[PDB]
């Protein structure tokens, strides 16, 4: 059909914003402590302690797959990145720093990103 087209034009319109948005928010971790899932190699216990593991990379490859459906989902996964290394470690630590960081300059991203997910439909 000629809907289920426009459809795939507006999801991969979307998957085009998702990417700038990804793109930003990831600059925003220059020391790249988010980039790659954490290694169950290197921290063999981790899953003992976070059931939904999260990182750029993974949501890179869903984004590209253009498996986020709405921005809300998006959102969902950076969140995920955020809380499960702030639960994983303490406080005095470069990696919570390095989340709160995340969050507070994202969270600048994000409010732009809502308005043109809006805005644009």
């Amino acid at each position: 059909s000629m809907e289920q087209v426009a459809m795939e034009l507006r999801l991969t319109e979307l998957t085009r914003l998702l990417r700038s948005v990804l793109d930003q928010l990831q600059d925003k971790d220059p020391a790249r402590i988010f980039a790659q899932p954490v290694s169950l190699k290197e921290v063999p216990d981790y899953l003992d302690h976070i059931k939904h593991p999260m990182d750029f990379a993974t949501m890179r490859k869903r984004l590209e797959a253009q498996g986020y459906k709405n921005l809300h989902e998006f959102e969902e996964d950076f969140d995920l990145i955020i809380d499960n290394c702030m639960k994983y470690n303490a406080r005095d630590t470069v990696f919570y720093r390095a989340a709160v960081r995340l969050r507070d300059q994202g969270g600048v991203v994000l409010r732009q990103a809502r308005r043109e997910v809006d805005s644009i439909g």
